[PDB]
């Protein structure tokens, strides 16, 4: 029970959230039906609007939404344009950009406050409109630090992305995996409407306001109800900034439901989009004018950030499951720009997922969605390790929708939620203030990295998250994080020739300085876990061979622009040779591959790229072979025989690092021995879930990859090791029509491979460690 007979006089939007029986006056009191009786009258006043006019200058009526009185500067409740209209001051946007070398804060401000100004559905390309439509935002962008775009997380929806911005976590870790979700342990559904979202049980990880409070830094509200106009949200933030030193927060958030609302109705390029964009710019202007009025415009760090973009999507572009499935009444579909399927009744014995996927696979030539069991989704989405993510997922093609049946002019022209590499899904990032760099453009980056930066801007230690601390140090003038190189746990063994050909009963038949200088360009990768492994040198490649997995953890080799591709001679087709540096007890065997009728093998260093016939014999060593399904070999052989040479010709040589990945529990992390669920028949040779490659070259392509003096250029992938090519609808055609498209879909960051393998790359370069961390977060999108 709450005593609603109390008053909100002198308490409007207070930060101390009182509990029952005291009535509330904070911004969230309406959601819990606990506001005091006069909260709407005293705190949500709108009389005379939000702007001072000439006739209003010089007195005071408490009924006014904001004031134009001489005492309003002391009270901290002027309308944001008061100084401009009444005291001959200029608007912030009309003032020239002046570098902020150090924080210029009034007395009592120990650190520069942070204001996060978040905009829903603000597509990156909206920034190209410029100062014609958005001058305040253009001033922040050109004067501060900006990226051409920021990558959101998948699904590219509001709730997963705002919570990722707050925690630095992937949605699978923070638990907000969609705007709608069913949790089978709670036996409950979370939805935008409804009370379920208010229960803390859904919200995992540690959001910024909690990180701040636990470390003694105060926070303003990060949740604004729709019954509070934007002008009042700005005035409330300004009011809080005027509080006494022991009460004033250091971190604030502003949220706008626009341009997302108008984007859904009119499309991202509808002429109707101009007005909501100008209204967001005027809100930014009100904030900067109010900060200038407070002498805080050269003190506060401001982040202008979006959650996701917006794409043209209409009713006319909808695929229906009833066209592929006999029974859509027995399944529940979370629909739209993604699909998540589960039986209507949990654990229904008649649910046949194998038969459902089969019916949704390559059934139409222009099929505008692709089904996946969640562990088969591209690893860069990081969208599998949560009980709220249904096993069956549909990746929807951009501009399309998926629905259960036709019943479910269009009422909408825009939507979002698609794969986070889609261009229309990219959003904005601008940092402005004393701690951000001046007039600096930075490369595009992922929104999971912002939590570390916001913690840096506030002097906070971030809770464990998925950002790479130090990868965004180039955005900041000061408060950079001093990253520390991860300690190598296992030191390599360097075995010499110790065995004879006669020591092996495997059922098989058939210049270290120069190797390191040519094929290991950035030093040996560090093994960050306890294991036994051997460095093996060869003329054409170097490898880190695992005694536990019986295969390389990594294989490193350089292919120059003028390297020649050769064929495997007919007499060497089935050649596998024992390695006299590795014990028969620590080797794979050919008998297990012959016994396993579904599993064949491939090589990490390709025999096709040997530098000479004599050197080609090393490519056939048992220590260079890895288990591969014949369907996968079509992909791997095309990559090794055609694509590597193509990349070497285009990038002026390439350094390739390839190897296996074991991620049976789809958690994005290296499996321990116990978690590996498949082995080559009758053996202890584990079967990889994926195969990776990291392809590095010189950013200045006029210098060969093996003689590069400056920054590096990287592209990587994590290919699913699957027994069929069902993901590629055109895989009956020659590999030149489908393999590269499959690889582009499975593009990856080097950081994604490090998590999945327990290895640490680029340990020996002439580049700063912060630059290397940025290179490790790079994702080549092919957009
Ligand atoms: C992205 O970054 C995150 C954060 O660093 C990494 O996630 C962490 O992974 C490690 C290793 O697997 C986990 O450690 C284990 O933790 C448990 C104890 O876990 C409890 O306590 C911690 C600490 O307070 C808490 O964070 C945990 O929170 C999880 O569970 C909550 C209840 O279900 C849930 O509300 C919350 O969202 C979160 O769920 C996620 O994690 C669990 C696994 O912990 C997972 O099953 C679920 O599906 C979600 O993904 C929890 O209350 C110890 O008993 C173990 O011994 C071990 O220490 C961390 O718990 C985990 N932290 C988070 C926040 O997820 C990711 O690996 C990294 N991803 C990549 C790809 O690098
Ligand atoms: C979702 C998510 N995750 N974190 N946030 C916080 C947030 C974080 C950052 Cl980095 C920047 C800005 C914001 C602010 C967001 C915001 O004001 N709204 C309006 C209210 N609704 C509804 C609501 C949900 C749960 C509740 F308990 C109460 C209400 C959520 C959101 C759209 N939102
Ligand atoms: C509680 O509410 C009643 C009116 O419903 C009021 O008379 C009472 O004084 C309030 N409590 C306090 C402690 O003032
Ligand atoms: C799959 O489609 C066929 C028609 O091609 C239909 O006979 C069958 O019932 C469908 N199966 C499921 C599980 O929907
Ligand atoms: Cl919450
Ligand atoms: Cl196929
Ligand atoms: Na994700
Ligand atoms: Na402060
Ligand atoms: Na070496
Ligand atoms: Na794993
Ligand atoms: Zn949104
Ligand atoms: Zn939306």
């Amino acid at each position: 029970w709450t005593n609603t007979s109390g008053s909100c006089k002198g308490r409007c939007f207070e930060l101390q959230e009182v509990g029952p029986p005291d009535c509330r006056c904070d911004n969230l009191c309406k959601s819990y039906s606990s506001c005091c009786h006069d909260f709407d009258e005293l705190c949500l006043k709108t009389a005379r609007g939000w702007e001072c006019t000439k006739d209003r200058c010089g007195e005071r009526n408490e009924e006014n939404a904001c004031h134009c009185s001489e005492d309003c500067l002391s009270r901290g409740d002027c309308c944001t344009n008061y100084q401009v209209v009444c005291k001959g001051e200029s608007h912030w946007v009309d003032d020239d950009c002046e570098e902020i070398r150090v924080p210029e804060c009034p007395a009592g401000f120990v650190r520069p406050p942070l204001i996060i100004f978040s905009v829903d559905g603000f597509r990156a390309s909206y920034m190209k409109k410029g100062s014609k439509v958005m001058p305040n935002i253009e001033k922040l962008r050109s004067c501060g630090t900006h990226a051409p775009y920021m990558r959101p997380v998948y699904p590219t929806k509001t709730f997963p992305n705002l919570y990722t911005l707050a925690t630095g976590l992937y949605p699978e870790s923070h638990g907000i995996v969609g705007n709608s979700m069913y949790d089978p342990v709670f036996d409950a559904t979370f939805h935008l409407r409804g009370r379920e979202k208010f229960n803390h049980r859904w919200w995992g990880g540690q959001p910024l306001w909690i990180t701040a409070t636990k470390q003694g830094v105060r926070a303003g509200t990060f949740f604004w109800s729709v019954s509070i106009p934007h002008e009042r949200r700005i005035l409330t933030i300004l009011q809080w900034l005027s509080l006494p030193d022991n009460e004033r927060p250091s971190v604030y958030a502003f949220y706008s439901e626009q341009p997302d609302f108008s984007g859904h109705k009119y499309g991202p390029f509808g002429p109707e989009m101009t007005n909501p964009l100008r209204e967001i710019d005027k809100t930014v202007g009100q904030l900067m004018d109010g900060l200038k009025q407070l002498k805080l415009h050269r003190c506060v760090n401001v982040i202008f950030v979006g959650d996701h973009g917006m794409e043209d999507v209409t009713c006319d572009r909808t695929e229906f499951l009833s066209n592929y499935l006999t029974n859509v009444d027995d399944i529940t579909l979370v629909p739209g720009t993604l699909g998540r399927i589960r039986p209507k009744i949990p654990n229904n014995l008649k649910y046949d997922p194998k038969a459902i996927i089969a019916n949704l696979t390559c059934k139409k030539p222009d099929q505008h969605f692709k089904p996946y069991m969640k562990q088969h989704l591209p690893k860069r989405l990081h969208y599998a390790n949560n009980r709220r993510i249904e096993d069956l997922h549909l990746l929807v093609e951009r501009r399309w929708h998926v629905a259960r049946k036709p019943l479910d002019k269009c009422f909408f022209q825009g939507d979002h939620g698609f794969d986070n590499k889609v261009n229309s899904m990219q959003t904005v990032f601008v940092g402005y203030g004393p701690t951000f760099k001046y007039r600096t453009k930075v490369p595009p980056f992922e929104n999971i990295e912002l939590y570390n930066v916001m913690c840096d801007l506030l002097g906070l230690k971030p809770a464990p998250n998925n950002g790479t601390h130090g990868s965004l140090n180039h955005l900041l003038r000061t408060n950079t994080f001093r990253p520390t190189l991860p300690e190598e746990v296992s030191r390599p063994n360097y075995p010499g020739i110790m065995y004879l050909q006669s020591d092996f009963d495997l059922g098989c038949t058939c210049t270290k300085g120069s190797t390191e200088e040519r094929h290991l360009l950035y030093g040996r990768p560090a093994v960050l876990y306890r294991t036994s492994y051997d460095i093996l040198y060869h003329t054409d490649f170097e490898s880190g061979y695992s005694e536990i997995f019986l295969m390389p953890l990594w294989t490193s080799y350089t292919i120059s622009k003028q390297a020649e591709v050769s064929s495997i001679p007919e007499h060497l087709t089935n050649c596998v040779r024992p390695d006299v540096r590795v014990s028969p007890g620590f080797s794979q065997n050919c008998l297990a591959y012959k016994n396993d009728k579904q599993m064949s093998y491939g090589f990490l260093f390709p025999p096709y790229l040997s530098s000479s016939p004599e050197a080609k014999y090393d490519a056939f060593l048992v220590t260079n072979m890895v288990p591969m399904y014949p369907a996968f070999k079509r992909v791997w052989t095309y990559f090794q025989r055609v694509l590597v040479k193509k990349y070497a010709s285009e990038r002026n040589g390439v350094n390739v690092i390839s190897g296996p990945i074991f991620d049976y529990n789809y958690n994005g992390l290296r499996d321990i021995e116990d978690e590996i669920k498949q082995y080559v028949e009758g053996s202890s040779i584990p079967v990889p879930t994926h195969y990776y490659s990291i392809i590095t070259s010189c950013l200045d392509f006029t210098q060969p990859a093996d003689k590069c003096d400056g920054p590096l250029s990287v592209s990587s992938f994590i290919l699913p090791h699957r027994p069929d090519n069902d993901e590629s609808c055109n895989s009956s055609e020659d590999e030149s029509k489908w393999v590269e498209e499959l690889m582009k879909m499975h593009t990856a960051r080097v950081r994604d491979i490090e998590h999945l393998t327990g290895l640490d790359f680029y340990r020996k370069t002439s580049r700063s460690y912060s630059e290397i961390l940025t290179l490790k977060t790079y994702l080549h999108t092919y957009e």
